[PDB]
């Protein structure tokens, strides 16, 4: 099949496999997959369960038309009223909704809770809302238990609008992360890990860079502050420091493999950064061949102008780029044709928890779309050999994760 036929097939399968037809939100499996990936990777943020009792009544009293129409109306309201980065909005039941808000503190979660209540108020007992503030990585069983208690508390005392639970640890503000990151950038406190992405034979396609730094014997990883830098607009300050450092180790002459650097969405949106990247890569043209710039899919779909500027400047200096979280935005896959990325890193959603028939088709279709263009398909966070062999039957060619990090 040609691209447009293949891409449209991939977008159809992705919609039928992970989206609720009526609400057009994520379905039950989507919510289940999103929850497991966020909890196992960071678990920092908030999760909420909205029990739209008024939708339940319409289904039992007025029929499917009334309930369906109200589900769609509330779904569009939530989808438009809660614009939070990397948020997950899913319909986990006929009248229940699950929301995942990564990297959000209790004060921001409680604001979103009143916003979800305001959505229901605009669309005329009515609801029960349970909000859980999560600080550390835990099991999906433990978090779902906390949500179940958050709901119980909202019903136990309807003197409040929503039940709130926190588990457990006084966190850091956004400006506190900035001064903390700027200090690590000041003294070169940052440590770098290189996770290899290999083919089934062990051929290293590239190594994704992971950053961390220490203070007081406490270790902070990039995903603990990357959002605060973006929300403070200062994400370019960190991405420039990483690129500078990665160029040094490349100029030590030892690393023969390309290095993948994650570029923040808020970094490419800044014209100063795209200028800074073209000057840096011009004065380090020797090692640009070993530079892979991992662009999130959000930049291609929502900032295609700056991304085209960044991609053009990157490829005219000998470097290349790839798509990170490929397919995650549930939008058009056209940009694969217009940008022709060197690789696509499939999002966690389309690679894990493939328990249903249609999920596997979506993987093959979404992967063929890039494969049939000569674009290397990569699956990350691959933790098992049986997982690797399974993904290789669905047009995944490069693998990254625990199975690669255990070998030798
Ligand atoms: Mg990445």
């Amino acid at each position: 099949k040609a691209f447009k036929a293949q891409a449209k097939e991939a977008q159809q399968l992705r919609e039928r496999a992970y989206l609720d037809p009526v609400s057009h939100l994520g379905n039950r499996a989507y919510y289940m997959s999103q929850l497991s990936g966020w909890l196992s990777e960071s678990g920092i943020g908030g999760v909420a369960i909205l029990q739209a009792e008024f939708i339940k009544e319409l289904y039992e009293e007025k029929g499917y038309e009334a309930g369906d129409g109200m589900v769609r109306e509330l779904a569009d309201r939530l989808k438009n009223s809660i614009t939070i980065k990397d948020i997950s909005i899913a319909r986990i039941s006929t009248y229940e909704f699950g929301i995942i808000m990564p990297n959000m503190d209790e004060t921001e979660l409680k604001i979103v809770a009143e916003s979800i209540i305001t959505c229901v108020d605009d669309i005329n007992a009515n609801l029960s809302l349970g909000v859980v503030s999560n600080k550390r990585q835990s099991s999906t069983t433990t978090l779902l238990s906390l949500l179940d208690n958050a709901l119980a508390k909202a019903k136990s005392n309807p003197e409040l609008n929503y039940g709130f639970i926190s588990s457990d640890k006084i966190i850091l503000g956004k400006q506190q992360w900035k001064t903390l990151v700027e200090e690590a950038i000041h003294n070169d406190w940052f440590t770098f890990r290189y996770q290899a992405a290999n083919s089934s034979w062990g051929k290293t396609f590239h190594r994704e860079v992971f950053s961390a730094f220490e203070k007081d014997g406490v270790r902070y990883t990039a995903n603990q502050f990357l959002f605060a830098l973006e929300q403070l607009n200062a994400s370019h300050i960190f991405d420039q420091y990483v690129i500078e450092r990665v160029i040094q180790q490349l100029e030590k002459g030892e690393l023969t493999d390309p290095l993948a650097i994650n570029i923040a969405q808020g970094s490419i949106s800044q014209p100063s950064f795209i200028r800074w990247i073209s000057q840096t890569l011009s004065k380090h043209l020797s090692v640009a061949n070993l530079l892979h710039f991992e662009i999130p899919e959000g930049c291609f779909v929502n900032e295609p102008h700056y991304t085209a500027l960044f991609c053009n400047a990157v490829r005219n200096a000998g470097a290349d780029f790839g798509v990170d979280n490929y397919g995650r935005n549930f939008q058009s896959l056209d940009y694969i044709n217009e940008f022709r990325p060197k690789y696509v890193k499939l999002d966690y959603l389309f690679t894990h928890h493939l328990d249903d028939e249609r999920q596997k088709f979506t993987l093959t279709s979404i992967s063929r779309t890039a494969h049939n263009l000569g674009i290397t398909t990569i699956a990350s966070r691959v933790e098992t050999q049986t997982q690797l062999d399974f993904l290789s039957e669905h047009f995944i060619e490069v693998f990254q994760g625990f199975i690669v990090d255990k070998a030798a």
